[PDB]
């Protein structure tokens, strides 16, 4: 804590991230401003972007240089990194790069973030944040022309990788007395020695903007935009990591709001390289393998996406209000999509359930006289850092007919399958690190087409 910036109390992390924090890009009412006391300015020209954020609205940069935002420092922190401990901290969203971008824009590295004056492939001093094919690069710039630079591959699973336009949280905190630490999500991916370094004297301002990518296309979204002036602990960073991640909203695969009449496809977390697929109108669902897309030259694969049953939100009692948001403890109507029809999910009063308690649910259910059990409630009822839901069914008078999840079972002549089922089972399971009724919702997107 030597060349750290506060002073008073070293053990609340809570009153620690703020005190400690010296820019913060909040915005409110369509307005990016900074939200530290310092009332750093933030000029947003033109063609910067809003878009659905981990919390609120987030800033979508596009290829044109009429789509940025600057901070212009404040006088009382403009020098603070020039020999100080300083950490960066925000959310990203990348698109998947395409396969056919990774080969033709693959070695064109580009920055996002950069407090470093720019000229021509010459720069100046300070920092930026940049990509560069599947890549993520910290790069520090001294007076002397020396650089200091962390270089995280991402994972070649997209699935699972942290620049597939899911939302991922950075944190990058350098400590001018041992290192630069590169985590995401609250991990350690990278790091570098920066012990001999001195004077980082940059631009005023700190630019929000794509610089010198080639590609017409990207486009980058960024959130909570930060500064503190010290290197955090990994303790620090977790909860300034879960801090972000407030319950009472659900959200999509990618980290985006839940929200109604917009199609998504199940797939489960416990079970990720799986579809959801449909025995026949009016009876079960199971998982089904997806098709996965591998190259091997370019190093990536993943399970495609897009296929098994797309399925839609609805409030259960619905009409006038305006919230397009599903939020946590709201009831629901869950139906699915095929061929233009909505066919509601739901469990039948005494439809067979794997031994009296894992009922087995069904699509279109219609037989005449039997009551058919559709009440959803989406709730987050573990696991808050993975973006997945939990759904419970309950019956007609109140009763909870069990999260919905899968069973491994047998139906007539069909073959072994996991079919999709309600069981109050898994309530005495909520602290399991994998559990088989956590859901992904997955939305077509921009970001993420199968090659
Ligand atoms: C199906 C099941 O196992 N559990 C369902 C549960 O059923 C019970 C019952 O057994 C009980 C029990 O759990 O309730 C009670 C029983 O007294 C004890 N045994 C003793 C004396 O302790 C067993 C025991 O604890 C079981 C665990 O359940 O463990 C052993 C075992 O001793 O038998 C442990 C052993 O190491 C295992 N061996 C191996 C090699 O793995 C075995 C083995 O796995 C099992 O024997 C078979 O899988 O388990 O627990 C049932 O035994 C009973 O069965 C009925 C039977 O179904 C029926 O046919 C029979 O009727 C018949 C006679 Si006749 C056909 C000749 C006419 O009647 C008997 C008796 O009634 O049913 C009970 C009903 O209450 O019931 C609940 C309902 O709420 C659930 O169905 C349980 O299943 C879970 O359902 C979830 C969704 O609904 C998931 O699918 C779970 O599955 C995952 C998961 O966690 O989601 C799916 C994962 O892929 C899977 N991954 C892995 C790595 O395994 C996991 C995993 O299996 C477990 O999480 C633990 O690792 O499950 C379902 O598990």
């Amino acid at each position: 804590k030597n060349l750290d910036c506060w002073v008073d109390n070293e053990e609340d992390i809570d009153v620690i991230l703020k005190k400690s924090t010296i820019l913060n890009l909040d915005i409110n009412n369509d307005i990016i401003s900074d939200i530290s006391g310092f009332n750093s300015s933030v000029i947003t020209y033109p063609d910067a972007q809003l878009v659905p954020g981990i919390n609120g609205k987030a800033i979508h940069l596009v290829n044109n240089e009429s789509s940025e935002v600057i901070v212009h420092k404040a006088m009382d922190i403009e020098y603070n990194d020039m020999f100080n401990n300083f950490t960066v901290s925000f959310w990203l969203r990348v698109p998947k790069v395409s396969a056919s971008h990774l080969e033709q824009y693959g070695t064109n590295e580009y920055s996002i973030i950069s407090s470093m004056k720019k000229h021509s492939l010459s720069i100046g001093s300070g920092w930026s944040v940049s990509l560069k094919g599947n890549n993520l690069i910290w790069t520090l710039k001294d007076s002397a022309g020396e650089v200091r630079q962390i270089t995280f591959r991402d994972l070649p699973d997209k699935f699972n990788a942290y620049l597939a336009n899911k939302w991922v949280f950075i944190t990058i905190t350098n400590d001018r007395l041992s290192s630069a630490n590169l985590y995401i999500n609250g991990v350690l991916m990278g790091s570098a020695e920066i012990t001999g370094l001195g004077a980082i004297r940059e631009d005023n301002n700190i630019t929000l903007k794509l610089d010198r990518c080639n590609n017409n296309n990207q486009y980058v979204s960024i959130d909570k935009f930060r500064i503190f002036c010290k290197a955090l602990n990994p303790k620090e960073i977790e909860k300034l990591y879960t801090s972000y991640l407030s319950i009472t909203f659900l959200r999509d695969f990618w980290g985006n709001p839940l929200r109604y009449d917009t199609e998504y496809y199940l797939i489960p977390v416990a079970s990720s390289s799986k579809d959801v697929q449909l025995k026949n109108i009016t009876d079960y669902m199971y998982l089904t393998n997806a098709p996965s897309y591998t190259n091997g030259k370019l190093n990536i694969y993943y399970r495609r996406l897009y296929n098994g049953l797309k399925f839609i939100i609805k409030r259960y009692t619905p009409n006038n209000e305006i919230d397009s948001f599903v939020k946590s403890g709201d009831f629901i109507k869950l139906y699915v999509s095929y061929n233009n029809n909505e066919h509601i999910v739901g469990y039948p009063k005494d439809g067979n359930a794997f031994n009296n308690l894992d009922r087995i649910l069904r699509v279109g259910y219609n037989a005449p006289g039997i009551p058919l059990y559709k009440k959803m409630e989406a709730v987050k009822l573990r696991d808050l850092k993975t973006y997945s839901v939990q759904l419970k069914l309950y019956d007609d008078k109140n009763a909870s007919l069990g999260l919905v999840g899968t069973h491994n079972g047998q139906i007539g002549n069909d073959p072994n399958r996991d079919i999709l089922i309600a069981s109050n089972w898994y309530f005495n399971h909520l602290k399991d690190k994998i559990l088989g009724c956590d859901w992904y919702f997955v939305p077509t997107d921009e970001g993420w087409t199968n090659d």
